[PDB]
This record gives structure tokens, C-alpha cells and sequence, in this order.
């Protein structure tokens, strides 16, 4: 017994060039993650929501240079932060009934 109350579908994604972020903290910013992912590697652009409070929802987007075989940052940071809530890097790498080459 690992979890009681989620989703029965095997990870989180909902995209295929961006790289999905979530645990995020309470004053989350663009700028505290572009710091975060220059480790990661090579970032593209980031992503910061903002609800009705102008939230975050603690999670986040950022696009990245194709790196599909595990994105670095999930390895990289995955568990660390600045304010109290560490970061949380999630992904699939799939929308294909199989590969082209």
C-alpha cells in the first residue's frame, strides 16, 4: 500500500515537447526556476500559472531540447528548493503506438 487516493494511469504529462513541474512553492517564480533547470540542461522557455489568487497551483511547465530517454532534471533535482516545498519533476515520453526509426 503506496497511495489510496490517485489516478490509476501509469504517470503525468499532459505534453510531448514540455516538461511538466509540480510540489511547487507557495512564492514560486519563473526566475526561481530557470535557476533551478540551468543544472538540468539545456531550457527553451519556462511556464508559471497564476489562479484566481494569483497562485501557481504549486505546479509549473518548462520546454526543453527534446530529451526524451529520462528528462536530466528528474535525476538532477527532484526532492530540493529554497522556501519549504521541493520541487517535483514529472513526465511520460510516449503519444506513439510505437516508434518511427
Amino acid at each position: 500500500g503506496s497511495e489510496f487516493e490517485l489516478r490509476r494511469q501509469q504517470a503525468l504529462a499532459e505534453a510531448d515537447r514540455t516538461l511538466f513541474v509540480g510540489n511547487l512553492e507557495t512564492k514560486v517564480t519563473e526566475e526561481l526556476l530557470f535557476e533551478l533547470f540551468h543544472q538540468a540542461g539545456p531550457v527553451i522557455k519556462v511556464k508559471i500559472p497564476k489562479d484566481k489568487d494569483g497562485k501557481p497551483k504549486q505546479f509549473a511547465f518548462v520546454n526543453f531540447k527534446h530529451e526524451v530517454s529520462v528528462p536530466y532534471a528528474m535525476n538532477l533535482l527532484n526532492g530540493i528548493k529554497l522556501y519549504g516545498r521541493p520541487i517535483k519533476i514529472q513526465f511520460r515520453s510516449g503519444s506513439s503506438h510505437a516508434p518511427q526509426d
